[PDB]
């Protein structure tokens, strides 16, 4: 099972955050990073200040529970020393959630299976298109198929 996550960074050197954001997965239990996309500059959506903002997905080949996986990526924000204060919709500093995970559909308290938002955004479909566009939903749709209706080639690199 692959972990399609979306990393963000603004109020803390958008480049520095991503580094320890994708490599930290190497230590995560039952988690083993496989492929890595690149850095794409794009406008965020939330509080913070909406600066340059850097986004980059990553195909984390992990077998860790679908519910605890995202839970792990969350504690990574703490290890990165994020600056919590007003994070409701925008990255603000660092927020890596599960945008796509295998095919299972589970929703706990913190874990969130393919959140109905990435399919209508660009920094979640475009980046994922690199990590693993061969992902398909239980019904019958791939992130590639989603990009067929979306067509989000934006997210101009840093």
């Amino acid at each position: 099972t692959v972990a399609y996550i979306a990393i963000g960074s603004n109020l803390a050197s958008p480049l520095e955050q991503v580094n320890a954001a994708l490599k930290a997965l190497g230590d995560i239990p039952e988690s083993h990073i496989l492929t890595v996309s690149s850095f794409y500059r794009t406008p965020p959506l939330g509080p913070q200040d909406q600066p340059d903002y850097l986004n980059a997905a990553v195909a984390l080949e992990t077998s860790l529970a679908p519910e605890e996986l995202l839970n792990h990526t969350q504690r990574i924000e703490l290890q990165q020393g994020r600056v919590r204060k007003a994070e409701r919709w925008g990255p603000r500093t660092l927020d890596l959630d599960i945008m796509l995970f295998g095919n299972e559909v589970i929703n706990t308290e913190r874990l969130t299976v393919p959140h109905y938002d990435m399919k209508n955004r660009g920094f979640m479909l475009w980046p994922l298109f690199e990590i693993a566009p061969e992902l398909v939903f239980p019904d019958g749709e791939m992130l590639r198929q989603i990009l067929h209706t979306r067509a989000f080639d934006k997210l101009n690199k840093w």
